[PDB]
């Protein structure tokens, strides 16, 4: 029995700590686009998804480490995916939170691998996919990414 | 296993005959707004998706009839949607093609009921949702609305 | 978010009308052979699915007419599935209830078409599939089928 | 477009070594009780799921460690359910591969949480649930569980 409007995925995590302020992207068709930014943790992260055969730039997550490496991952989509994401999750000492954040995050496609990104130290999360797609990202930022997690859809 | 990049949906239909040309807005989160026009068929036909909780205007398919009467239904989204989505395809004499169009809709929401649009004339077809959402259309269009499919999703 | 232990598909239908007593198969991997009984309607509905590659037989719609012209229809599972079911809805005179019943149903596949089976005589109704599967039907039975639904999957 | 007549779920895994061998229970409509044994990893793993409000036992995995500590998990179906599966993979002494196999694992309900079981030694590996479920086990297993994936629905 459908009781609201809005359609829903599968949504996966979130990996990572309590802090910051929450965000969803929501779910698309694709992601053509990943720019985030990385040094002992993991910053800035937006995305450019796929939107009926269509770039759609997501809500952006910009953070607040200005220090950071950019980085802009661009997938050749449609014939390049995520097959897994992984990376680590811990305390990053100088937030003087004492709570988790994304220290390091790692994206594999079915043609490529991207990162280690940040700084793999604390503890270590991975989501390898065999059937589905990654269709949307949502998480906690602050300063930095402080949680993640996904959103999957055949 | 995964082999492409593109997300997919179930997708119903189509209704009607092969005449005009083929369109596909492709499948969102939800419907917000609902435009036609009707006269003898339906017209026009256009939506306003909710794509993660804003609105996307979904690509129009105005056909080109002067003379319809226009309709606009503000759905109460989230907490109003498309229940069943009901109609006639039949021959217009007028278009001198002799095929199928779609003469007449009818939308009925958990709230309430938005039609008959047009003459209800020819072949009926139905479809009523016990669970799930209409999350995109397709179909073709002329000077109206040849045929209609729908795209949906938990 | 999850708050039930039970997964879900997409769910279409009911057509037909409000008379008998509603029964729902589930959901499946897929369709391996469906058996029926038709005259002036259509009386029994039973079917056996596939349950991760191998047959499973799902509950008896028998109805309780005895002189139907009974079918079997087996479908070369996974090659053939359907692509479209559609069949007519309206009042059965003799049943003395007023009500619709499915007066006939129509199995076409991606490699041929069964029926139509019954009387093709009241309100018609179809359901084309582009894109996903019939993994499980549902319904209303008394003396013969009442009403017809669909479970949805890709 | 539909080409085939099996329909699919998302799949997430595997998590673990390549030792063993392969098996998937395939995908049903939830979980009803989990029956596994411990040691110094995972031996046994064998699941009755749900199929429409019905049991239907899963194929057995029972490994080949006598030794294990045998447990039964019986969940308050429909009512309680999955919300994370986590645990450890790494190498066994005893094994001298080199390779992973899975050395504990934790189920967390939205009622309880059960475990850990087995040794949290090596790299741990979680995947907690915000929006689905698992509906299917699958896996690698030898004298004892090599590698654990699931199957996801809505």
């Amino acid at each position: 029995t459908q009781t609201t409007g809005t359609s829903q995925t599968i949504e996966v995590g979130l990996w990572g700590g309590p802090g910051g302020n929450a965000w969803d992207d929501g779910s698309y068709t694709g992601i053509r686009e990943i720019n985030l930014s990385h040094g002992d943790a993991i910053g800035a992260f937006s995305v450019i998804y796929d939107l009926n055969g269509q770039p759609f730039t997501g809500p952006t997550h910009p953070g607040n480490e200005p220090s950071f490496k950019t980085v802009k991952i661009t997938l050749d989509f449609p014939n390049e995916f995520l097959v897994s994401v992984s990376g680590y999750t811990g305390v990053l000492a100088r937030l003087a939170t004492g709570k988790d954040v994304i220290r390091s995050l790692t994206f594999k496609t079915n043609k490529k691998t991207y990162g280690p990104y940040g700084k793999e130290e604390g503890t270590p999360f991975s989501l390898p996919i065999e059937n589905g797609l990654i269709v949307g990202f949502k998480g906690r930022s602050g300063f930095v990414v402080d949680a993640i997690g996904f959103h999957l859809s055949l």
